[PDB]
């Protein structure tokens, strides 16, 4: 099976509702993997000295119109994060396309640098193709999506804290 993971959001405090993603362990099982684990924190602490879990984390970045990113759960600012697999790792496969609202795709600082930084797209996004390995969608919860997007800026800088309060695997 895909397997199916979730996040509970907050905005402000409050909650802003279920997000859940399957993923396309199918296609890209070690990207996928990365995630998945990520979310259920099961790894246990990092290299880096923080858990490697979602849990907690911000999304630091977020632009209406474009995408929500998140992930980075050593830095909180898009500098940081860790992968199950060391700091950074390969570009998997580019089989899957930013094809409509809900995509997830690896956030990078450009080739082979996936590390636990992510984003989930809010419009088609075809000039990502090629340059971010997606990984799954947004099955559940676009409209908690929507609630994120709403306090982004142009800049990214959210009006908002944004915060993956709870999240695990189904």
């Amino acid at each position: 099976a895909n397997p199916r993971v979730f996040f509970d959001m907050t905005v402000g405090g409050a909650p802003a509702g279920r997000i859940v993603m399957e993923l396309y362990k199918d296609a890209v099982p070690r990207t996928v993997e990365n995630f998945r684990a990520l979310c259920t924190g099961e790894k246990g602490v990092g290299k880096s000295g923080k858990p490697l879990h979602y849990k907690g984390s911000a999304f630091h970045r977020v632009i209406p119109d474009f995408m929500c990113q998140g992930g980075d759960f050593t830095r909180g600012n898009g500098t940081g994060g860790e992968s199950i697999y060391g700091e950074k790792f390969a570009d998997e496969k580019f089989v899957h396309k930013h094809t409509k609202p809900g995509i997830l795709s690896m956030a990078n600082a450009g080739p082979n640098t996936n590390g636990s930084q992510f984003f989930i797209c809010t419009v088609p996004c075809n000039w990502l193709d090629g340059k971010h390995v997606v990984f799954g969608e947004v099955v559940e919860g676009m409209d908690v999506v929507k609630n994120i997007e709403k306090v982004g800026s142009r800049s990214g800088t959210c009006s908002k804290q944004v915060v993956i309060a709870d999240c695990g695997q189904l």
